[PDB]
């Protein structure tokens, strides 16, 4: 229990599976009504016919995973097969057990299963309950990309992006000076965010403040390509990406450097979708989702996005 | 597509179900090998035997949902049955269609299904693929309770809670004055957060600052019970709860006042679990998860938690 308020739900315990012992016993107190007996033969010759269906679902869902294998699975085939089917060790042990039992019209008996499992997912019947949907979604304690993208747009973006173009031209009309039309939001996929950008590259080393209630001290950085001013624009890291970084450095929380490469591949995607919904903000700021491999320099890919403005 | 970087995965399209048309056609180009024919009879007399299993799973999972019906479903029985089974209109239409077809050993034929669906969830075979687990979890754009609880503990709690007891005794040794041992974090379940607490109740009306790099201007409030100082403690609202409030006032985002009563019933739970993991913080701050119904006064339930300290 330990609930601080009666409205707040306790986490879901094992009350679901302990009712299955009752359901298992209820069909097994029928045993004398069953015994007078090849009922163990028809159990595994039925549980094969479910386990082909989950196998045929993993085959059919593998066409979707194949499109995103490189982005999601770094170009590896074996991670895609593991993601498509799951843990087949508990399943395949029931496969090879069922081979012996029907050994003790099979070409038709596969033709019914592939026909059934096609219609079972084409008419949308492969769909859980809203309890089971909210069971596993409450199970993962780190589902932390939507809560960080939306806290960044509500918290920091929508409070600074309408008033940004005012401070751009004011710093431009004070200067002489050249200022980029929109703010640049860097998105390091490795989540390594330094507090200063002057050590991220020697090219970026610069600082300036801007005039404007809510004190937001944005910083303009100069991109010094081969010792020459190739572009003066405002750049700022993603503040939720330090949150994903500091969660991996919270070793009590089971947050790896691989979960940190999933949410930072998702928060960088959902933030584009949030900025695509707001009309003015999509033309107000540009996201740079740079990832450190090989060697590179991030001052080029800023200037990839900066030169294409004009 | 529209991907800003090749590592970032595009959202999952309909490539999964369009491969099922191939699987449906592959078992249906076997038709002359099937036709020479009651194969439509054995399709629905098989798809009943899957649809009893999903029905028997919803019956068995209903024992778990019943424990949390009041907290999750406000004490309503019909919302619990809808959450346990889902949308039975696409399923029950295949139920009553299958009644006519076997009409055109049933007591045993139910005894095998309840035996099978018990073992199918007791040996953990009711378990999806990590693609399908990450399919629906990417589908809900508002999974925003873990991303707000963890951004509050990493961002604001762990930066102010170690240095809190220093500022409590310093404001106490400057005074005369009585200060509570730990900071109080209010959690309004209706997400209605005013910028001042003096209008939340007339009892709370007070303000003070505290001495201390990171400027965090906490505010101490006096609880004036019947015009008398019943307790002087520091109280502050949940800043992620204004985020859940402002998302509902973003009408382009499909965020209702019912989703806002799920994440604010979850962020208030996960924040307790995060503070339970950190050893010093659990004895450093106390969460008050008050919910406005009926009439009430929140200055009492602060003093419920304040008087029990000593």
């Amino acid at each position: 229990h330990s609930s601080l308020h009666p409205s707040i739900p306790c986490p879901r315990g094992h009350g679901a599976q302990k009712a299955a012992l009752v359901l298992l016993s209820a069909c097994l107190v029928t045993l004398w009504g069953l015994g007078e007996e090849h009922t163990l033969r028809y159990l595994v010759l039925h549980l094969a016919s479910l386990q082909l269906g989950l196998l045929l679902n993993g085959v059919c869902s593998l066409a979707e995973e194949l499109r995103h294998i490189h982005s999601r699975y770094r170009g590896s085939y074996w991670r895609t097969v593991r993601a498509c089917l799951g843990c087949p060790l508990r399943r395949g042990a029931l496969l090879l057990l069922s081979i012996y039992f029907y050994y003790s019209p099979f070409t038709w008996m596969l033709a019914l299963l592939g026909l059934s499992q096609a219609l079972n997912i084409l008419l949308g019947l492969k769909g859980l309950a809203p309890a089971e949907i909210s069971a596993l979604c409450e199970k993962g304690n780190f589902n932390v990309a939507h809560g960080l993208a939306w806290s960044y747009y509500i918290g920091y973006l929508r409070l600074i992006l309408p008033e940004l173009q005012a401070r751009i031209r004011t710093y431009n009309q004070h200067y002489r000076g050249a200022v980029s039309q929109r703010l640049y939001i860097l998105l390091p996929l490795d989540c390594g965010v330094p507090d200063n950008l002057s050590m991220a590259d020697p090219n970026i080393r610069f600082l300036d403040k801007l005039p404007q209630d809510r004190v937001y001290s944005n910083s303009i950085y100069e991109l010094l390509e081969n010792g020459q001013r190739a572009g003066t624009c405002v750049l700022e890291y993603a503040t939720p990406l330090q949150t994903l970084f500091a969660m991996s450095q919270y070793s009590q929380a089971g947050f790896s450097r691989e979960d940190r490469l999933e949410q930072a591949k998702l928060f960088c995607r959902t933030l584009e979708d949030i900025l695509a919904d707001a009309p003015e903000s999509q033309n107000n700021c540009r996201l740079i989702a740079y990832q450190e491999p090989s060697s590179f320099s991030l001052s080029q890919e800023v200037l990839r996005h900066l030169r294409q403005e004009e």
